[PDB]
């Protein structure tokens, strides 16, 4: 049932409009849990707004707005109400109490402007503070720059500057991550044109900069003038991209803070921000009063130093005595936090949008899926039939329960998955008492060897199956004898077989008959990152990836299957391979040969979750799908890089199995290329392989090994 | 170089303590960052508020404060100054001005109490706000009440009832975790002498009058209510019967006071304790509410917090949570309970840590084992042994690593001298510009067999290993053991701890075998003894093994190469697991013969060291007391303690299995006696082990295998 209405206004103070909340100006009446969270955005053009406003911010809102998941014209259900106001054209023409006005009558303001969130963006100006004098009713304020008085913490937004309104960003413009430590140890380029702290910060920065016990380069006037900026600021120097040639260089880059107290946040401190993350400079912020960007969901202590003004006198001692390992873990957070929140209009207006949805507790949208086209067929000639695995158990959990990991660990919280390799285990009793659907524990739970093993999966999770995922291309012989093989596996959902030729199959094809479905499925064009697509007819957790030419036996299958169970955030497989640096070139290569040391699993022999198929198929990188279809190769490297950046671990070999020149030559270049797209090399290395516990082991006679031969 | 001095006051207005934030009231010069935190404590007994002070607060507050290793009595150079004032014995004599003046009267005082905080303990009052009208100067406020006027967040600190001042928990009186559901799905027990309290009302009892679900909501008590500030709702009863109710009940409602003033309250933090004391997950109903340490604990985790007017989805939500994710926030309920909530000591460490946290100086470190080395004399790859290096994180476990610091077991109260969860370099850094240390297979071109036996390669710059091996009265095979370790590569010496009471015997000649053998004196006898974290202890890797242990030297440095890329786990040979009694529903030891193993018995594994300081020190000492008294079980123990730490099953390595009946049966006493300790059931199944990548396979002639049987 409906939740409870609030009750709106029958003008109002400046106290009570600064004592707004979600707990007494929000209306979760429009908002039930279950009915997603439409948004209505209203169209600029048509209010007094629309022309004062910055084209450029303008034009790349309305183009996010318009491709936007959430976005209802339909205002009679919508849950929330977006308004963009700014950034305004300078000078600023139009006065306070006309944008008042004219906020007040937006066609669905009702009262007071409940449900509603006023947007105004940064992009040319640092002085602009629109709102300052404005009344905003029952409104939420999303912007870069407040002071204390208008600052209502837990229901305004704190937000990025929009830098690349109308562009895309280019990835191979940011410098690696590697090596850690660059030119300078930290920089800072500022001008104030005037407690105060600030003059034992110069004198203790300028200190530095003279001892000569590391290198860096502190200035605080600029060559020519200074931007604009509000007073006590440190303002910019110089354009953009100067600024950044010198962050570039710099392992920390200094943001001080501006010395009235009561600027919570401005435009230029956030720009700083932004462009350090850009590059890779770990942020140095000094001053503890400050709110930065989407603080209420981001623990930024992970990706900068955030330092009271008065232990400035101790931060060249704390810079120097952060170990490597520390200081790339910060610059590798940066990068996912500037990425994910920073970088777009569209991060930008999704960060936005599911801040205000993650405060009133509603799930995200679920990422779509690939509709397949089946081409039908006809077949030729445990005691169960298939079962699919149960779909979305944990909206209210994975929004609100897990609010850290949602926001803070890849790959962020703009979707809701059907399911997750990280779906936390029950303790060991709980299938005993009380929690037991589906559960299968070896001999009942007394355990055994070998016989009462294969009767029974076991394991830490409820039982399931599995769903082959075969792609094939002009192989239609080998095609029908691999998918005979299949008869008879254990724990097979269906088969589901990625058609890449342009010609269909030919009428009068008699395919096997194996006990479990077979779909055939139509691909809109040949590419090997079709294999990855998140089918709407894969129907379990798990996938067996194969290459329709691949030979496994059941066994192997089985036993893959059952560490997958116990490593579902893994690839888990066969094929074991290893990337090699090229010690004279500085960079790496492929490599196949026997060896003793892993760290990919090639997926034409593979079990994996159906997590990262929608991952790679729409959340990692447009260029590495793009090199994929280029070279037509690699999509099994691109694989490995994805699981290992979002796991930080290797890949897992299982058993002993180890199975032209321009192809193995592009795969050097896609590895590099890759590490390239990423930043650095998530790739990493393994020093065993598994087998099952009694492999090879002698037994007594009443005993029987687990598998004959794995 | 000390940090800025605070400019103290030279009578200030309300408005103006109300803005005191650690960057304005707060002197840094008291505290430089590696200087430790030594903290000066009143005695209370001198001032005027000693005598109207509730004894047990203050017997229990004093008790705690002077078995504390930060507290110091020279008030010169202490970063802190602790006074308690409450709660006082009702009806509360002392009027609020003179309160005022005997703060200002404190000898350390200055002019305005600046580094001071205050210290307000709730016990039997519900009614106590000692310090609304009183005026603190630059004094932080730590207690269980505040209005809105007089919380200042990131600054006072909110924490929780003192219930078991003067006594300990009972451990086993507290239900355990599982079966996920009980009687109830919620309950409620109140009575109270906008407005949404009665739709609330409403709403619940239309679900107990549903009969979907048994819940038990009462809106009045029995007796007479306990008194409580306006609109709350009223505690019934005494805290026993509360329990018996709780102790049933899956869910515990708690509902905020109607005036949203009422940030918190005395009342409403009684039943978040009673509610996490049993296992009932709490659902708080008004999300205007700070619970005790909300700052650093991530809530969420915990308790369902959920706005007011969503109460119409209230049953619905609790009926969609899965018994994974609702086992997981009784879990995490119970670990914050315990670590901040349980005792005095536990909030007195909280209250010190919050702050100590707050302005980035480490925590203490954690006490080591003193070796009496008992001098011997001896008989008759090329470099001389190298110890670990120690404590390289202390700014990043303490701020940057805040999340896990605070939310995750073992807690924040420790800094150690290093840790299995250290985060682990790109790949690519060794070879540009982080290599020191780093021994890569081939130089990084890697290889086969020849090659991997040359350097340790890996993720992780090389190390080296300890032996710890305990021994009584078994003089004769003990020199043998030693003398097998002679040659083994990466060993840094051997720790012998000598657990019976006479001593060795003087003509003695002990092996000489190419590294230091410490000879360690036990003040008793006790298996416990083998995971004390002696001082001679130089490495991370510590591999304990039983006087009687026959481990060749491949299955070592294959072990050791196991353990450095599983950092986290027990990874050993002797693999063993827990066996459910199906009749009496309860568990079994169980060491045949396994194609599934839960456990590595520590008489043949490696670990990491950081484990004997949480098994010595932080562990439940009830654990260690059935160990001494059986002379049984310590690896049972330590199988307990890291898989609950990590979540994660052991490491079995090798073939290897080979190596009375009251000892057999103590160990399914112990196993089911530690699940009581626990709560639950820690341990989890593998169905793998571990060998090296090209063990048993077959190869071409320019390959070697990596070892030669394994
Ligand atoms: C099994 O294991 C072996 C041993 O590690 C691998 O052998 C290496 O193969 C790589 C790539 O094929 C070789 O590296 C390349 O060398 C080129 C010049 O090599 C000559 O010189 C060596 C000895 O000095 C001769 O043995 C060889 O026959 C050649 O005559 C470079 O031009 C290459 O660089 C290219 O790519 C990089 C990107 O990383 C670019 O910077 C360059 O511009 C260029 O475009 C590269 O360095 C290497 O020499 C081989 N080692 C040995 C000892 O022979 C096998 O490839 C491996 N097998 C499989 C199947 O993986
Ligand atoms: C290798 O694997 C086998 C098979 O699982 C293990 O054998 C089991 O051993 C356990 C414990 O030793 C036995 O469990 C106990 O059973 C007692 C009654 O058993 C009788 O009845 C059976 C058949 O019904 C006979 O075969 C047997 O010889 C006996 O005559 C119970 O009384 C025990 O309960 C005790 O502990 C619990 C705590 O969980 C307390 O609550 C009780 O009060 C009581 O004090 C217990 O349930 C089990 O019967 C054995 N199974 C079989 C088939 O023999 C081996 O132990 C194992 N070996 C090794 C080395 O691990
Ligand atoms: C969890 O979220 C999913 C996705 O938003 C919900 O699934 C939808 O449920 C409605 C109502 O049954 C259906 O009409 C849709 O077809 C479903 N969508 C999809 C993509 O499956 C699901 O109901 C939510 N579960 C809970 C417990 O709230
Ligand atoms: C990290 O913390 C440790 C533990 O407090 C510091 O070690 C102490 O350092 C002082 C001064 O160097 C010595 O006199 C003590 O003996 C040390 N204690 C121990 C237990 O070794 C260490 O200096 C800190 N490191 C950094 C970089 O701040
Ligand atoms: O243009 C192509 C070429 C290949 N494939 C598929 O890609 C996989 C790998 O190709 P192949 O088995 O020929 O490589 P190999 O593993 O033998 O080196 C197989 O499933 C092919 O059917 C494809 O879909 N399109
Ligand atoms: O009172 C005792 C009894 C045994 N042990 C040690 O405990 C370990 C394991 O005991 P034992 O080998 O006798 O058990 P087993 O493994 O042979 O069953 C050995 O290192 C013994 O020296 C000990 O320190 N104190
Ligand atoms: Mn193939
Ligand atoms: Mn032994």
């Amino acid at each position: 049932s409906l939740p409870i209405r609030l009750l709106p206004e029958k003008l109002p103070p400046p106290k009570a409009t600064r004592g707004c909340r979600l707990h007494n100006c929000f209306d979760y009446s429009r908002c039930p849990l279950t009915s997603g969270f439409p948004v209505y955005v209203y169209d600029s053009d048509q209010f007094v707004f629309g022309s004062y406003l910055d084209p450029l911010v303008k034009q790349a809102f309305q183009a996010t707005a318009r491709a936007n998941v959430y976005v209802t014209e339909n205002a009679d259900i919508a849950c929330l109400y977006v308004i963009l106001v700014g950034e305004m054209q300078e000078p600023v023409v139009l006065r306070p109490a006309e944008l008042e006005k004219q906020l007040y009558s937006l066609p669905h303001w009702r009262t007071d402007g409940h449900n509603h969130v006023i947007i105004n963006l940064s992009r040319k100006s640092d002085t602009q503070n629109l709102l300052y004098n404005v009344s905003t009713g029952r409104a939420m304020v999303a912007q870069s720059t407040f002071y204390t008085v208008q600052y209502r913490p837990g229901f305004d937004l704190v937000v990025s500057p929009l830098v690349h309104a109308m562009s895309e960003p280019n990835f191979m413009e940011i410098p690696p991550q590697v090596p850690v430590k660059r030119k300078y140890l930290f920089t800072f380029q500022g001008e104030k044109i005037e407690a105060d702290y600030d003059d034992r910060i110069i004198a203790t920065l300028k200190a530095v900069q003279d001892s000569k016990l590391d290198q860096v380069l502190v200035e605080f006037t600029c060559k020519n003038q200074p931007k604009p900026s509000l007073p006590t600021e440190w303002a910019l120097c110089g354009e953009r991209e100067d600024r950044l040639e010198l962050l570039k260089l710099s392992t920390f880059a200094l943001i001080i803070t501006p010395g009235d107290p009561r600027l919570v946040i401005s435009s230029g401190c956030a720009t700083r921000l932004f462009e350090a993350l850009e590059v890779g400079a770990v942020p140095v912020v000094l001053g503890e009063q400050v709110q930065l960007p989407y603080q209420d969901m981001l623990q930024w202590n992970e990706a900068a130093l955030v330092v009271p003004k008065p232990r400035v006198t101790e931060v060249h001692f704390l810079l120097r005595s952060l170990s490597d390992s520390d200081l790339l873990a910060m610059r590798r957070q940066g990068r996912f936090l500037w990425e994910t929140y920073f970088s777009t209009a569209d991060s930008i207006f999704n960060t936005v949008l599911a801040m205000i949805r993650t405060r009133i507790q509603i799930p995200a949208a679920p990422i779509r899926e690939e509709a397949a086209a089946e081409i039908p067929h006809r077949s030729g000639k445990e005691t169960e039939p298939p079962y699919a695995s149960p779909r979305y158990l944990r909206n209210f959990t994975l929004t609100v329960t897990d609010f850290y990991r949602s926001w803070n660990c890849a790959p962020g919280p703009f979707h809701l998955f059907p399911h997750t390799p990280f779906d936390p285990v029950l303790p060991s009793e709980a299938k005993f008492l009380g929690s037991g659907t589906g559960f299968r524990p070896i001999g009942g739970g007394a355990g055994g060897s070998g016989k009462e093993f294969q009767a029974a999966l076991g394991g830490n999770v409820p039982r399931e199956q599995f769903t082959v995922v075969m792609l094939t291309y002009e192989r239609e012989e080998v095609l029908m004898n691999s998918l005979e093989r299949l008869n008879g596996l254990p724990y097979l959902n269906k088969v589901v077989v990625v058609w890449n030729s342009p010609k269909l199959p030919s009428e009068d094809l008699l395919w096997p008959d194996i006990g479990v479905p077979i779909m055939v499925v139509r691909t809109e064009k040949n590419s090997l990152n079709n294999r990855f697509l998140p089918w709407n007819e894969i129907e379990t957790e798990a996938i067996l990836s194969i290459d329709d030419d691949a030979h496994l036996r059941h066994d192997e299958i089985m036993f893959g299957f059952r560490v997958w169970r116990e490593a579902r955030d893994r690839i888990v497989g066969f094929p074991g391979r290893y990337h090699a640096w090229d010690i004279p070139h500085q960079s790496w290569l492929y490599n196949s040969n026997y060896s003793c040391e892993l760290s990919m699993v090639l997926t034409g022999a593979a079990f994996f979750h159906k997590y990262y198929a929608y991952l790679y198929s729409y959340v990692m990188p447009q260029a590495i799908r793009d090199m994929v279809d280029e070279y037509i190769n690699c999509e099994d490297i691109a694989m490995n890089f994805l699981v290992s950046h979002i796991t930080r671990k290797p890949p897992i070999k299982v058993t002993s199995r180890w199975t032209d020149d321009s192809h193995f030559h592009e795969r050097h270049k896609c590895i590099n290329f890759f590490v390239k797209v990423y930043g650095y090399m998530p790739l990493l290395y393994t020093q065993f392989r598994v087998d099952s516990v009694l492999f090879k082991t002698r037994l007594p006679h009443d005993k029987t090994k687990c598998f004959k031969f794995i």
